[PDB]
């Protein structure tokens, strides 16, 4: 049979066809605008379950999946014992044109999860133990002269996805509650090492932090930024910044966070958003009205008001400082009060 791709140079896969001799297409996972996922068993290494990630047939995302092909190689080399939480690769190959990365294969991701329990948020107990796993997973990366760039909920997966059905204590419905809250990050093809080149826009727009919108460069601090994002949605199951555009983005920013600092704005070469020293912006246009009705300051979003919820806002405002300076790293995020409440079997790793 011909090997044969769609319009969009997406690879038309059966279940039942072998690639490289050796996996067979046993499901198909999912899809985006790089490619698509795909469950296979590996036949050269005893039936193992792999997700194999097949990229388009075309040119630019063929060159991205090189790249990050070669980060991968090196995570590896700095991870051999493969203990830091990374999802790490097994294989890769062309396949006439189409890049395939092989990978563990995992349960859902984060989003996924959030998105069929109908964004209903995660119980403060697993949005815990989920951000003591990435500031562990990340904390090795970024002390290995690395910063992801990318982090958000898509690319960070549950080992297993397995849930109990459980009735709602407060409302009129069910709800899904994960049975093992272990993760893994993946998606590395954006990670960008000290001595590389940095792009002047990195991140997800709702995930990216005030320094890159303001083009005053980044390192590492962009992604605790990220992670303080997600912590919220996790805890809340919307999006701390739902927004499409810069001026609007920051002026949420000082609706949820408070005054950007003067320091920040005497630098910035984007002087277009600012006017005596404050942001300018039109109150009256449909961006305007929607942020002056919707973003209300942080500690607003607090569920309840017992210790543990207090800490978890303590940290995340920490991870949300404007100054990338300022803000906490992972290190000592580590050590934050929050982080008491792990069972013993959350804190060794054992679950
Ligand atoms: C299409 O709508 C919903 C389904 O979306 C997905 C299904 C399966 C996924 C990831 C999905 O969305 C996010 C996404 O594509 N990336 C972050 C890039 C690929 C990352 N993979 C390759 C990482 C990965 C490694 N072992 C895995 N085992 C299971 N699923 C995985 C992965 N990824």
């Amino acid at each position: 049979r011909s090997v044969e791709d769609d319009k969009e140079g997406h690879l038309v896969c059966r279940i039942g066809d072998w690639l490289q001799e050796r996996y067979e297409i046993v499901g198909n996972l999912g899809e985006g605008t790089f490619g698509k996922v795909v469950e296979c068993l590996d036949h050269a290494r005893g039936k193992s379950q792999v997700a194999l990630k097949i990229i388009r047939n075309v040119g630019k995302y063929r060159e991205a999946a090189r790249l990050e092909i070669n980060v991968l190689k090196k995570i590896k080399e700095k991870d051999k014992e493969n203990k830091f939480l990374c999802v790490l690769m097994s294989d890769w190959f062309n396949f006439h044109g189409h890049m395939c990365i092989a990978f563990e294969l995992l349960g859902k991701n984060t989003f996924e999860f959030l998105k069929e329990n109908n964004f209903q948020p995660y119980p403060l107990p697993h949005v815990r133990h989920m951000a003591y796993q990435l500031c562990h997973a990340l904390r090795f990366l970024h002390e290995n002269q690395l910063t992801h760039t990318d982090l958000k909920p898509e690319n960070i997966l549950f080992v297993n996805s397995e849930f109990e059905t459980l009735y709602n204590e407060h409302k009129s419905c069910e709800e899904k509650s994960v049975k093992n809250t272990s993760i893994r990050v993946a998606d590395f093809g954006s990670a960008t090492f000290d001595h590389e080149h940095h792009t002047t826009i990195v991140a997800t727009r709702h995930y990216r932090p005030p320094e890159v919108i303001l083009e005053l460069g980044w390192a590492q601090p962009c992604d605790v930024w990220s992670i303080g994002c997600i912590l919220f949605e996790y805890y809340r199951g919307f999006t701390l910044f739902q927004t499409h555009e810069n001026r609007e983005h920051l002026v949420m920013m000082e609706k949820i966070l408070g005054p950007i600092p003067s320091h920040m704005i005497h630098r910035t070469r984007k002087q277009k958003y600012f006017y005596k020293g404050g942001l300018v912006w039109d109150e009256n246009s449909s961006d305007g009205r929607y942020v002056k009705e919707n973003c209300k300051p942080l500690k607003s979003y607090m569920l309840q008001d017992s210790l543990e919820h207090v800490q978890l806002f303590d940290l995340m405002r920490r991870m949300l400082e404007f100054d990338p300076a300022q803000r906490i790293t992972l290190a000592e995020a580590l050590l934050h009060p929050f982080f008491a409440g792990l069972t013993p079997e959350e804190r060794s790793f054992h679950t």
